[PDB]
């Protein structure tokens, strides 16, 4: 049994200071999923294609209009209004540590036995989002099932992964902007 009730984002105000971390985490989450692309060989295209690895949008960040930047800062906005939801603060405590993207690497930050806790509150509510969305989506399209419309926590290792990486991602990134997250 699974009923998904993710954090209400919808009337969740982001401090406008924030903005700057919003828009360099964008920014990353480009830059990776950039990089990635161009080791496979892939190459600006005006369309997206599969079989002659193009995609308009391999080119730098600081070149998309507000539409495309926002296919990367929205996801970011929903992931900081949970946190705010849940009443976690978020501060600028110390100075930041930190076409061929070559992005930060992530690698050797680590995060604190209480923030790898406060990732996996994140990584569940992504889950929950997720599955949510995916019963609206089954409902639509005239019922079934998916095999992974059960709790986060009865999820195998291996199916808790990408949730658990976005999430640690977020916070690694934070931290290395010289941000603390408390609750």
């Amino acid at each position: 049994n699974f009923d998904p009730r993710p954090v209400e984002t919808l009337n969740v105000i982001i401090p406008e200071k924030l903005d700057s971390f919003i828009n360099k985490f964008a920014e990353y989450t480009h830059e990776k999923w950039a990089f990635d692309k161009i080791q496979n060989n892939w190459m600006y295209g005006e369309n997206v294609d599969e079989e002659l690895k193009t995609h308009p949008m391999l080119r730098p960040y600081k070149t998309f209009s507000e539409k495309d930047k926002e296919i990367y800062r929205w996801p970011i906005k929903e992931s900081l209004k949970a946190m705010i939801a849940w009443e976690w603060t978020i501060e600028k405590a110390r100075e930041g540590e930190e076409y061929n993207p070559q992005p930060p690497d992530l690698s050797g930050v680590t995060l604190s036995r209480e923030l790898q806790a406060m990732a996996e509150q994140l990584a569940e509510n992504y889950h929950n989002t997720w599955g949510r969305k995916k019963k609206q989506e089954l409902e639509a399209k005239g019922g079934g099932t998916h095999p992974l419309l059960v709790p986060y926590d009865t999820l195998t290792a291996k199916e808790k992964a990408r949730d658990r990486e976005k999430a640690q991602e977020l916070l690694k990134f934070l931290q290395m902007n010289g941000y603390a997250v408390t609750r």
